[PDB]
């Protein structure tokens, strides 16, 4: 059962319901703390999230979570895919409005493997047979 279910209210894509599944890290605890409504605070260069991960040491990188976002139901698929397309087409990531952690959403095109920097964080991982996906990285501030 999903550690977070809520709404994504992102850019010009109509708000839609989504849920989260852990894929990297050894705990979903930061996910369980996420708020009910998550909005776009702004766009980020794709390098931002990877630079942040590179800048962190092992002690801190053990506290990062990576989630796969999923449409909550069938009626949410269309807008989920539209949000994917918005980020992919603009070659950007999204800084979310979440306050307890820094949450970055990023697109991952179909059949593409988990980004390499995320591979040593362990966790269930991601099967290669995924369609265009929204992932999110959760960074604690301490």
């Amino acid at each position: 059962d999903s550690p977070w279910e809520g709404s994504l209210d992102m850019f010009s894509i109509k708000h839609f319901r989504a849920k989260a599944q852990l894929i990297s890290g050894h705990s979903c605890q930061l996910v369980q703390a996420l708020p009910d409504v998550i909005r776009s605070a702004g766009r980020l260069p794709p390098s931002h999230v990877w630079d942040l991960l590179d800048s962190m040491g092992p002690s801190k990188a053990k506290d990062i979570c990576v989630i796969r976002l999923c449409p909550h139901g069938s009626r949410d698929i269309q807008n989920y895919r539209l949000l994917y397309s918005y980020l992919n087409n603009k070659q950007c990531h999204c800084l979310a409005t979440v306050q307890q952690v820094k949450m970055v959403l990023l697109p991952l095109p179909a059949f593409e493997p988990l980004p390499a920097r995320l591979r040593p964080l362990g966790g269930p991982g991601l099967e290669i047979t995924h369609t265009s996906l929204l992932l999110a990285v959760l960074f604690p501030k301490d």
